[PDB]
Parts: C-alpha cells; sequence; structure tokens
C-alpha cells in the first residue's frame, strides 16, 4: 500500500519516514511506534493522541490520514505505524534561519495558529504544549498544530504526577504562569500564554523568556510583566516561591514597545492582551481572531468551532498496558470501520 521514500525523524516518539500511497501517488508521513506498548505512560500517549486526532478534522491541525493494521497475530502486534500529513518543516526552523519573516509571516503564521487553536478551544482541549517546533509547516505555507500527548481537559485525574506538578508540564520557556506557581485556574487561556511567546519569537526572531531554570525563569517573565498582584501572590501554591516573588523590590510592567522597539502597533496590542498573569485576564483564541491586526484574513464564516467537545474520562482510566493495547487496537479497527 505504501512506497518508503526516505527515513526522516527519530526519536522519543519513535521514526518518521516520508512516503507515497503506491496507489494514488499521494506523499504522506509515516510514524512507526515501535514497542509501543512496553511502557504504560507511553501506551497512554499513543491513546490519547489518536483520540485527539480522530476526533478533529481541521487544516491547521495535523491530520491521522490512515493507521496500519496488524499484519500479524494480536499477540505478535508490537509497534504502531501512523500515516500522517507530510509537514516539510516547522515555525522553529524558519523563525531561527536565513528565510524571510516579514510581519506579513508572522500575521499569516499567527492568524493560522489561533484558527486552529479556536477549534480546539471549542472542543474542550487545552494542547499545554504549544512552541514554535510543534508548529509544522508545509511547502504551501499551511501551519499546523501537531504533538498532543501533553493536551488534556477542563478536569484531569490526581492519579497522575502533572496534576500537583504543574511546574513541570511542557516546556520551560512557553509556561503559562498558572503551571509555573500552581495558581489552580487551568483553563484555555495556557494556551494563549504560549501563543504571545511564540509570536514575540516571530517578532524578533529569538525566544521571548529563555529562563535557565526555574527562578530565572520567573526573573525574565516578571522583568517585563512587572510584579505579580497579591490576588496572583496569595494563589500561588508553594510557600517558597511565594516568599521568593515577595522578596524581590516592587517592579511595574515595560511596555511592549520597549522589548520589541519599532514593532507594529497592533501586533504589540495584540501581544500585550495575550501575555497577562492571570489567566481570566488573557484573550481567548476566538477574541484574537477578532483583533484589528488579524483583520487581513479573519473571516468569521470560515473559522470553525469543533461540536461535539472531546471527552478525556478514558484517560482518567487506571488500564494496564494489555488494556491500553486492546483500546489502541479498538482504535485502529475503529477508524477502518468509520472509513468503510
Ligand atoms: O511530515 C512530517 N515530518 C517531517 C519533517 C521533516 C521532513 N519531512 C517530514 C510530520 C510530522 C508530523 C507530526 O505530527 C509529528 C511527529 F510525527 C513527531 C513529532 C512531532 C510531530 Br508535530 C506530521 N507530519
Amino acid at each position: 500500500e505504501y512506497e518508503i521514500i526516505e527515513t526522516i525523524g527519530n526519536g522519543a516518539y519513535g521514526v518518521v519516514s516520508s512516503a507515497r500511497r503506491r496507489l494514488t501517488g499521494q506523499q504522506v508521513a509515516i510514524k512507526k511506534i515501535p514497542n509501543a506498548f512496553d511502557v504504560v505512560t507511553n501506551a497512554k500517549r499513543t491513546l490519547r493522541e489518536l483520540k485527539i486526532l480522530k476526533h478533529f478534522k481541521h487544516d491547521n491541525i495535523i491530520a491521522i490520514k490512515d493507521i496500519l493494521r496488524p499484519t500479524v497475530p494480536y499477540g505478535e502486534f508490537k509497534s504502531v505505524y501512523v500515516v500522517l500529513d507530510l509537514m516539510e518543516s516547522d515555525l522553529h526552523q524558519i523563525i531561527h534561519s536565513s528565510q524571510p519573516l516579514t510581519l506579513e509571516h508572522v500575521r499569516y503564521f499567527l492568524y493560522q495558529l489561533l484558527r486552529g487553536l479556536k477549534y480546539m478551544h471549542s472542543a474542550q482541549v487545552i494542547h499545554r504544549d504549544l512552541k514554535p517546533s510543534n508548529l509544522l509547516v508545509n511547502e504551501n505555507c499551511e501551519l499546523k498544530i501537531g504533538d498532543f500527548g501533553m493536551a488534556r481537559g477542563l478536569c484531569t485525574s490526581p492519579a497522575e504526577h502533572q496534576y500537583f506538578m504543574t511546574e513541570y508540564v511542557a516546556t520551560r520557556w512557553y509556561r503559562a504562569p498558572e503551571l509555573m506557581l500552581s495558581l489552580h485556574e487551568y483553563t484555555q487561556a495556557i494556551d494563549l500564554w504560549s501563543v504571545g511567546c511564540i509570536f514575540g519569537e516571530m517578532l524578533a526572531r529569538r525566544q521571548l523568556f529563555p529562563g535557565k531554570n526555574y527562578v530565572h525563569q520567573l526573573q525574565l517573565i516578571m522583568m517585563v510583566l512587572g510584579t505579580p498582584s497579591p490576588a496572583v501572590i496569595q494563589a500561588v501554591g508553594a510557600e517558597r516561591v511565594r516568599a521568593y516573588i515577595q522578596s524581590l523590590p516592587p517592579r511595574q510592567p515595560v511596555p511592549w514597545e520597549t522589548v520589541y522597539p519599532g514593532a507594529d502597533r497592533q501586533a504589540l496590542s495584540l501581544l500585550g492582551r495575550m501575555l497577562r498573569f492571570e489567566p481570566s485576564a488573557r484573550i481567548s483564541a476566538a477574541a484574537a481572531l477578532r483583533h484589528p491586526f488579524l483583520a487581513k484574513y479573519h473571516d468569521p464564516d470560515d473559522e470553525p468551532d469543533c461540536a461535539p467537545p472531546f471527552d478525556f474520562a478514558f484517560d482518567r482510566e487506571a488500564l494496564t498496558r494489555e488494556r491500553i493495547k486492546e483500546a489502541i487496537v479498538a482504535e485502529i479497527e475503529d477508524f477502518h470501520a468509520r472509513r468503510e
């Protein structure tokens, strides 16, 4: 059914190769999840990604084009092959390169990211790990959100270490204050902080808050945003963090005009609405699409929502490796049953 072109990716997630469907000639990406059922955590992540990707049908979200069925007896089925959209590059590679990246690239890239998030957020899915390298870009300039391994809903299981250890959730440089500080307000606003960091990074072609560790990350955010308000400080989970913030002299926010000199006024207005300490003070993905900065591309009638919401109940279940394997195999079966 597929002719392998060349092996591209490795590792942690598995091996990624480019390929073509022999009959149609259609170019695809094939990801091999080797020994997919050996580790609970990894198997749970595979299951979660398969369901999330099967749930969405959106141009700015990576899609499963095919899932290869077992070709061996059930007991011998050990590695999963997922056929995905072939995406040549990513936003990290574009930002950090000799390629052009004008205000017009920023505007179009931001538009697509926000269009994809509006859809995902309406399904009650918080990606929690947005960063330029997870924003894949093809040769036609289509941006797609990938890597849904860290994604969660509005309600998560207390059985997971992350439930309590929010400061290890995702990547330090794009991690929302609520996760860093355990503010007990974990909504789609987590993603809008990440968007602001990505937006800033596209404007200057360098990371906005590249903290060397936990404290340095907090320092970096406060050097621009100013000291958090007492309402935020009181909500800080840990006393050592709370005490550390209070041990520092008062700081007023620095205008985005100083951080990004001579940058577009409408780009800084939108950036300001995204990068706020308080999750509820942040602009939503839907309201950001209505901002004058994205007026050129914005069509309310071409920016869909996702109905019905995605349910994370399956992920909260304590399953053994074998029970997760059965669930994954049932997902591959459902994929083919829905197609036929
Ligand atoms: O085509 C892809 N990768 C490529 C790169 C470079 C050259 N050729 C091909 C591709 C990757 C994907 C993904 O969802 C993906 C992944 F498999 C592994 C890690 C992150 C992510 Br996000 C879809 N498509």
